[PDB]
């Protein structure tokens, strides 16, 4: 499509794009914002090189995407509670915090101090993962829901490795296996190995073959892109329709990023129509 | 509840010993109906001590459904419905690559080892019934492509009539038994290739899960063969497994096949 | 066999022993034949043996000293005799319904178990057995050479340790003692391949209930090999199936067999009494 | 380290951009030695702005070893040593190399290296994944390493152009691919599971899903779990890099210690690259007896 106010360079044939010709230190006019939002909706993960911005500017940019909440979480930046420090879940493919009834809609991350080489982030499209399934596979699983919890990350199953709050780790939520993105209207797969326990109404054993197949299917290299971080890069990813993977190939070097979270609504099959 | 025969179940899931009946003789209606009841309930049934003839084996078989005049290479001379079986070891049921596989098989031990050569059986009713309602609802409408390609078609030839080996048929994943009215799972690793409409990759995890689920020991029984034992198994709602632990000994049985109707979800 | 009658159950393992009265002391010649049959057939059963507790204990003592198993409740009056019991009304976890051999989380697991039917269903409640000699002997020479030197980490974590506590499938108070979680998590290491101290034969020694990983490997590294061995050892042709009749006594070798409890008797009482004979540390050689 | 070339590593595991060199020209000894160093270290190297001709591509290739064309691929027009990787705008058939593999491991002596040049490539799309089998090997536990180091693996082309290929329906186009012999597709060779690179002296894992059939001496059932585990382990994203192609980019990869993966995310566009293959020696555990 046509971009007049920004320059967009797609990273692959599936997802990811470099956005230039904008200064995120400044407020964005309506026309420029609308192009950024349509690039976000199309490309699903977008990155802005060369944006030496402040905390308030990071927060204000984030707010264009949706609400960002006065969080004061343990890793909140002092004086700027909407920004968290990320200093280095992780190295399995996932999307963030799917154990919540309403996970983030997006995340906006800024490199503060990063390696010259190493520390890439993989991304993939769950739209493409869904669309490459056969019509029969689609019809078979489209109505299923999946139980998500943090039990293997900070709940009882985690604790039971022998060598946050445990109740909060164990609390289950249920999301559709196939979700409709509230902004693009597109269907995407919604499952991940970090937080998904089982299909709602099935046993774990019953669920395992299907979940394992979907994990392997979604993560084929051709559904993926790889983002390199440079100092002052801003990355925004769609937390509903992508998954990501943190690459730890920079042993012994400092990696510091700041993060804001944009709030979403309950993942759903639709937002009041089909 | 059985007045004309004596029935001793082999396990809590399937299999039963039937005594108090002489298969040399014609069966009156009341006795036949009890045998058919026992067959429908226990799914694999065995009659010890039945020193019968070929025509008697054939006539007993005909009570279950049609048995076809057509000889095979292994037909007994003079008795083309009876075949000699002389000696499998994956769980299967027979000939599911056909549009209409056998409904049942009636096998008679002629000369068999004193120990060794058991046959495992399992119930696909119980395999189906131990799946959660949600798993059931999710897969009940699927159909499965069966062929003999890995037994005597192109895939077999590539690792070791080929057109007949490759010919595909489709059966429901879940079938209703035409006599009992019960639903059972219908899949096996020997002949099932993929789920109709799905790729192989899509299909394999679900098929492998169902194969592993159906073959848990508690869904199973084990039949020992004795001279003159007659065994009948339901070829739709059971699977079986040939145990080869009798290296170097003669094992001869006779078999008749009872014809069935196309496996289906409803009649 | 001159003193006993032995009827093998299959071509791989299992035999019926008759012509013996276990109410009586056994002369040397008869005992030696029973031991021969045990070593050969690996699981042996004696049909019509309406014996008392002292007699069960005395028969057990011929195999080795009595060393009770941690998890099971003792019968009233006899600490060496333990229950396997399930009630008509019970719906909780069934004791033994994955392939295993007993208590492999111990440094020195039982050598053998002698179990007697007290009150059992007319049909239902069989026990599966398999031979780990045969499991080992059907591996290719190259597979054998590849894994013969490996050891395996065993623990009870999924039965009464932290992983058990973390899940919902729960044992009944009926046959099973209250237990310590640290003792459930405690690791022991055994060889993957063991030499039976009585027969001198090599057998595979791994089971899905108690084995966590191969010593020195990660769980991920271990899983393919362990899963392959579990599937390989449990093929039906390596197996037999024992039916219980009232007063049948069964003896199994706890080192070279595995067993499987079949629960196809929902709604019926099943009671058996059991004595456990102590063994020594599993090892690759006894020289 | 580098005085004659500029080297920019792509990731912390493998891959590097090489600039400050003109591949139209012969390379002096000092410059070649640095390129070879970089190749040995980074395992896949790429040279962005190299509008070279066929003779120059061939002459650069010869610095790595002699030219030994790969069985499957079609030669270009005036040059039998230069082969096409090509997919047309229109094409819907099997894509060349869309499983992780290294090339032609069914040969007793597979290629040591490949040098590939972009002729006409999409503006976005058609990346190639690479990974390091040194790093795959080195992240296995010492005990796992000791357990499998002595195994050998049977390779053949049966699923690419032998009987198993003929028995299935997913078909290559006539476009980049020669008509092939089924017996040659089925012919087995055996390589060690762990190989020593003859130039770097480093051990790397040597297994791939395209050509490996079983472990020598084992049944298929015995072999499958180990091979599947190694395939999954070697292809973790952190062992990988992703190379984007620009027109006139020259890429050289080590065919012994890397694997690669062709990404097909450019449905409806032409992609043409030209390739020369450098011959290598029998993979082996040691080059010192
Ligand atoms: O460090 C990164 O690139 C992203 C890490 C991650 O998994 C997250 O914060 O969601
Ligand atoms: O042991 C048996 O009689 C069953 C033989 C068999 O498996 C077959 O009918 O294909
Ligand atoms: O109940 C049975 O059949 C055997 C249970 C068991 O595993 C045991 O007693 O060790
Ligand atoms: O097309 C590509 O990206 C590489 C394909 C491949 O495997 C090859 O050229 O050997
Ligand atoms: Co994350
Ligand atoms: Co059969
Ligand atoms: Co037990
Ligand atoms: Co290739």
């Amino acid at each position: 499509q046509r971009f007049e106010r920004i320059a967009v360079q797609p990273l692959t044939g599936v997802l990811g794009a470099e956005i230039t010709g904008v200064d995120l230190r400044e407020p964005l006019d309506d026309s420029t914002w609308n192009e950024i939002l349509d690039a976000f909706h199309t490309y699903q993960v977008i990155y802005f090189p060369g944006q030496a911005i402040t905390n308030e500017q990071h927060i204000a940019f984030s707010r264009r995407f949706g609400p960002v909440d006065p969080v004061p979480l343990l890793k909140s930046i002092e004086g700027y509670p909407e920004v968290q420090m990320i200093r280095r879940i992780g190295d399995d493919w996932h999307t963030d915090s799917t154990f919540l009834d309403a996970p983030p809609a997006a995340v906006v991350m800024r490199a503060i101090d990063v390696p010259e080489h190493g520390g890439d982030t993989g991304f993939l499209s769950m739209y493409t993962a869904w669309e490459t399934l056969s019509p029969t596979m689609q019809a078979t699983i489209e109505g299923l829901n999946v139980v998500h919890s943090a039990t293997r990350v900070f709940g009882s199953l985690y604790q039971a490795q022998n060598r946050m709050d445990v109740d909060a780790g164990d609390r289950e939520t249920v999301h559709p296996l196939v979700v409709t993105h509230p902004g693009s209207g597109r269907k995407g797969l919604y499952v991940n190995q970090v937080y998904c326990q089982r299909i709602e109404g099935m046993s774990e054993k019953e669920s395992e073959p299907l979940l394992s197949f979907l994990f392997a299917h979604a993560t084929k290299p051709e559904f993926t892109c790889r983002v390199r971080w440079k100092k002052d890069q801003v990355v925004v990813w769609d937390n509903l329709c992508t998954m990501h993977y943190a690459i730890n190939d920079y042993h012994g070097q400092t990696r510091i990023l700041h993060r804001t979270t944009v709030g979403g609504v309950r993942p759903a099959r639709h937002h009041h129509h089909h």
